């Protein structure tokens, strides 16, 4: 039908819209401690502490499947890689400064992004 060819673009360029915060989010961590999943290998009991593990790859795998059917689960998963790191690590450590930062920092542009997603009406 020409509704679900319509509706296929919309979320191609939602999907387009988001690809864009992602890169812009990952910017914000150049030193890439959000930037793929926490090894097992170097941090045997991780899962033992966090049940819904998240980083930018894992994100970027599930943008490209179109798997983002609005921002709001797209947040939900930027959420994760800060919470989880923010309990996972002690105040003091590098890892938690660097998701208070990523926080603080990523909140400007999702400010904008919603505000872009709702002007184009892109869900
Ligand atoms: C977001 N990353 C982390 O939370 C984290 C924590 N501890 C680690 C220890 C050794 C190697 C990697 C680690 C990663
Ligand atoms: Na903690």
């Amino acid at each position: 039908s020409m509704e679900q060819v319509a509706m296929e673009l919309r979320l191609t360029e939602l999907t387009r819209l988001l690809r864009s915060v992602l890169d812009q989010l990952q910017d914000k961590d150049p030193a890439r401690i959000f930037a793929q999943p926490v090894s097992l290998k170097e941090v045997p009991d991780y899962l033992d502490h966090i049940k819904h593990p998240m980083d930018f790859a894992t994100m970027r795998k599930r943008l490209e499947a179109q798997g983002y059917k609005n921002l709001h689960e797209f947040e939900e998963d930027f959420d994760l890689i800060i919470d989880n790191c923010m309990k996972y690590n002690a105040r003091d450590t590098v890892f938690y400064r660097a998701a208070v930062r990523l926080r603080d920092q990523g909140g400007v542009v999702l400010r904008q992004a919603r505000r872009e997603v709702d002007s184009i009406g892109l869900e």
